[PDB]
């Protein structure tokens, strides 16, 4: 192991990402991209310039779990291959903001039952599983949450350390 992981998380910022469906998280896992609404896009872009690592922790609504976490490797950008998200009905892809490139750090799941002892001071100390899409997670909460995930032996953090 967890040492390179701890190095990546040192002084990171953490954001809760809530997805309405598994297909979008699977797309993000396969393509290494994420997109969010502009209010969250601006917060993530500000954070990306401000911190060594900005970590997105993903949870699909009604799943009762986190599905993994990833590190921003770029600010948002527009143009390029349109990502075929499953949009929330109404659902203009034009309503989305730009595309963030992300490097996955752990693609394994963690059930909420394992994070019930972690509260997020930036969301009224509610359990860290609770929060709107884009909710920032305080440093210590976010670090301990990431350390709870089962190690993902498929990922080599040597590559993402060099991007810091």
């Amino acid at each position: 192991g967890t040492s390179k992981l701890k190095y990546v998380l040192q002084d990171a910022r953490f954001f809760l990402i809530k997805s309405n469906n598994h297909e979008n998280v699977s797309l993000a896992k396969a393509k290494g991209v994420w997109s969010t609404l502009p209010v969250n896009e601006k917060k993530l872009n500000l954070a990306f310039r401000s911190a060594r690592s900005v970590i997105l922790i993903f949870s699909v609504r009604e799943s009762g779990k986190f599905q993994g976490f990833a590190r921003l490797s770029s600010e948002s950008h527009h143009g390029g291959s349109p990502i075929h998200w499953v949009l929330p009905a109404g659902m203009s892809a034009k309503m989305l903001g730009g595309v963030f490139k992300i490097d996955w750090i752990c693609r394994r799941e963690l059930p909420f039952t394992k994070s019930a002892h972690l509260t997020n001071p930036w969301n009224e100390h509610k359990p860290v599983k609770i929060g709107r899409d884009g909710q920032e997670i305080e440093l210590e909460c976010g670090t301990q949450l990431c350390l709870l995930f089962p190690p993902d032996e498929s990922i080599d953090l040597y590559q993402v350390i060099h991007k810091m």
